[PDB]
């Protein structure tokens, strides 16, 4: 059975462990770190091994080494957070020592109604990486299963 290691980063409050926690246990309440469940994406039974994290020791540069995907995670209602982006997939390219890496850009809190973050702005960020932008809402469920099974089939083309 194929297991895929993932993580997901982004900026602190961005709603990293409500996507995940939402995945794993179909849930939303406005403490664990990682997660791991079997799943079947397009017929393939899958095990995802999940971490979620915002870069801020030396568990975090082993996963980032193995993590296989990332989903890079801001919010539509934090600029700063869109404004991180950048500075994560570096750093991921840096430790994974390689230009095809597969990921995807999410953009979470899709329900709320205060936005700083255009949905212009992230496509076209996205186009640049050329990798998919999904909007997702960990509290609606919202993308949040086509974020994570999209990353998954980023994984597969990449084999
Ligand atoms: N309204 C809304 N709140 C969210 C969403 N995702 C996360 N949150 C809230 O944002 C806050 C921070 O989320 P959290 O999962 O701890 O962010 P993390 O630091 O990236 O793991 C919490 O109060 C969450 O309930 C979402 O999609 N919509």
């Amino acid at each position: 059975m194929t297991e895929y290691k993932l993580v997901v980063v982004g900026a602190c409050g961005v709603g990293k462990s409500a996507l995940t926690i939402q995945l794993i246990q179909n849930h939303f309440v406005d403490i664990e770190d990682s997660y791991r469940k079997q799943v079947v994406i397009d017929g393939e039974t899958s095990l995802l091994d999940i971490l979620d994290t915002a870069g801020q020791s030396a568990m975090r540069d082993q996963y980032m080494r193995t993590g296989e995907g990332f989903l890079l995670v801001f919010a539509i209602n934090n600029t700063k957070s869109f404004e991180d982006i950048h500075h994560y997939r570096e750093q991921i390219k840096r430790v994974k020592d390689s230009e095809d890496v597969p990921m995807v850009l999410v953009g979470n809190k899709s329900d709320l109604p205060s936005r700083t973050v255009d949905t212009k702005q992230a496509q076209d960020l996205a186009r640049s990486y050329g990798i998919p932008f999904i909007e997702t809402s960990a509290k609606t469920r919202q993308g949040v299963d086509d974020a994570f099974y999209t990353l998954v089939r980023e994984i597969r083309k990449h084999k």
